[PDB]
């Protein structure tokens, strides 16, 4: 089991860490979500599906900088919404193919009343997401840690 970003940044067997750089809608108003769709950014596969099935959760996710300050968040895992920053581990997604498939995570961030002006700075950390991989074969239990960065400012009009 290993993962990679869309631009090819890999985390190998055993887990590790990588940075992910995302484009964000530049203007977001109150009552709208800023969507950060990581299912187009992070992909994983099973290296031995003949014999092993892998299980993958979002073990935890945290918000940083302008994201935590200026927005109310949820994370959708396989299309289902949970609190973000997280307070528990998600259900487990089955990875049973050597063909890469997305990690099905997306953040939905809606402005709170104190948002106004530059709500997310270009270059800033928006989230750290911990992908946990186990399997049905042995005790392997590995963490793939993704630091998510904004490619551009996001402004909330006032
Ligand atoms: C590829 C592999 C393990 C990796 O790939 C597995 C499948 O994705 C993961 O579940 C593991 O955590 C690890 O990332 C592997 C496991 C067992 C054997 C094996 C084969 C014959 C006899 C004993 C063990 C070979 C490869």
């Amino acid at each position: 089991f290993a993962c990679k970003t869309a631009n090819g940044t890999a985390i190998p067997i055993g887990g590790g860490s990588a940075n992910v750089y995302v484009n964000l809608a530049p203007v977001v108003n109150v009552g709208q979500n800023l969507v950060v769709d990581l299912s187009t950014q992070i992909f994983c596969h099973n290296d031995y599906p003949e014999t092993i099935t892998d299980y993958v959760t979002l073990q935890r996710g945290s918000a940083y900088g302008g994201v935590l300050s200026n927005f109310s968040g949820t994370v959708k895992y396989s299309g289902s919404s949970y609190p973000f920053p997280t307070t528990s581990e998600t259900p487990r997604v089955v990875y049973n193919s050597r063909t890469d498939k997305p990690w099905p995570v997306a953040l939905y961030l809606t402005p709170v009343s104190s948002a106004g002006g530059v709500a997310i700075k270009a270059g800033s950390l928006i989230a750290v997401l911990i992908l946990r991989q186990t399997n049905n074969y042995n005790s392997d239990d590995f963490q793939f840690v993704w630091n998510i960065y904004a490619n551009n400012d996001v402004v909330v009009p006032t």
